[PDB]
């Protein structure tokens, strides 16, 4: 039931747009982040993921990657699409954000972690 | 010099991956062979797809990828960086999140397991 | 103005904590009442002990604390910051790691679950 | 078997010293980190934790907090003490590091995550 294809929003204000998913579970899309950790003018980036098909679960598991266009940075999201009591969709995700570093000896700090909630937009 | 994602890699738990191209866009897919599971099902090669960052031609770009487990309801996401070590050997330093499937959203809080991984080239 | 850890807090899952002093050192202990479990055992108030940072008198210091689950083999660690919101209400923004017990070190990779939590004062 | 009381070292080079643990599972100690994320002269800080007693497990679960003396920063560790095949002790931990921020609206990036391995020192 829960479908990833469409236009979602975050508790941070981000805007993601996913296209349709396949047979292979794959989808594509674009992210418009509203916050950055990088001091660079934010720009609409592409996200590539995949959705789980293992059994027609009305509430699949998903993950996707964001290739930031404005940072040497990479973000990954994983989560599950849930069907509320309101009858409403809900991505409950969690993400890891890697920062680019110049030494294997500094990598240990290269990574942050958090959540995000996505919902849908009207119209 | 050149840290390409492309190639065959193994990893600290025994797991093994195989990654292909990398478009002019960093996009790339491959397969995954875990060596271990949180679940109870026989392992099956699973497909992977990711993107390599290229926003200031760096010789050790970051990357990320999803793994669509074939034998399971859940999914894992990996993010790291392609380091060129001192030995001159490439070394993927990585980290993931394994998202398990839960029946009830009020049970979400527990579906997320976190970990590391270090990949090293297989290829002789 | 003043974000003290001291007081009674509840949290987004229903869980509830009670924290006491805060020495001249930030050290402090209290109890914990989870509302939910990864395990199968009846819940029992568990003890907690932490430390509040005070290295440049900030009005919203960071903190951390461990929870020594009484009904279980495992442990959870919380770290966050004591925000003074705009409503003027304190708000603990937090995050944890729940370390489960495993029998075999080769099974370590899966013992770590990660999550959030937001605490809000109970006290009327 | 696995005992936390003593002097350990990391894969980063850090030095921690824990005292004895109680009956309540509690211990104390001091951390000497060898890397920082903060640009401040590093200084030996105090760590307060607790160890799990729930059944005499020769391989308990532990967690402790580090009140950094040189940063507005807090670190938390959790892990398990393991008894190797070599007969040797091994803390396999994982930590979360909170950075101090000035706005609830920037908190989302306030947190990094990683590992650490501790072993023992000789002498
Ligand atoms: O700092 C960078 O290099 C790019 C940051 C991208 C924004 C991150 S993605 C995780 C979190 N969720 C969002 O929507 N934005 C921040
Ligand atoms: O147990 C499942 O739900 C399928 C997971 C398959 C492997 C996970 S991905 C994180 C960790 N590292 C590996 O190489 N494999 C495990
Ligand atoms: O299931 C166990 O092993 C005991 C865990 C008790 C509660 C965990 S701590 C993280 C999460 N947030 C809560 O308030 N409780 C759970
Ligand atoms: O940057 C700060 O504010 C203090 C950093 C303390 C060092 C951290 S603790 C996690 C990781 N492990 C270590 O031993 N050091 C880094
Ligand atoms: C997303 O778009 C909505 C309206 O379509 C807007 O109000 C919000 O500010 C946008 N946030 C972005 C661009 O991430
Ligand atoms: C820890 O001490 C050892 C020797 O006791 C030393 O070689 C190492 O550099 C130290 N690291 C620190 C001070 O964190």
């Amino acid at each position: 039931k829960c479908s990833l294809t469409g236009k979602w929003t975050n508790d941070l204000g981000s805007n993601m747009t996913i296209g349709a998913v396949n047979s292979r579970g794959e989808f594509t899309g674009t992210y418009t982040t509203a916050v950055t950790a990088t001091s660079n003018e934010i720009k609409e980036s592409p996200l590539h993921g995949t959705e789980n098909t293992i059994n027609k679960r009305t509430q699949p598991t998903f993950g996707f990657t964001v290739n930031w266009k404005f940072s040497e940075s990479t973000t990954v999201f994983t989560g599950q699409c849930f069907i509320d009591r309101n009858g409403k969709e809900v991505l409950k995700t969690m993400w890891l954000l890697r920062s680019s570093v110049n030494d294997i000896g500094d990598d240990w700090k290269a990574t942050r972690v958090g959540i995000n909630i996505f919902t849908r937009l009207r119209t």
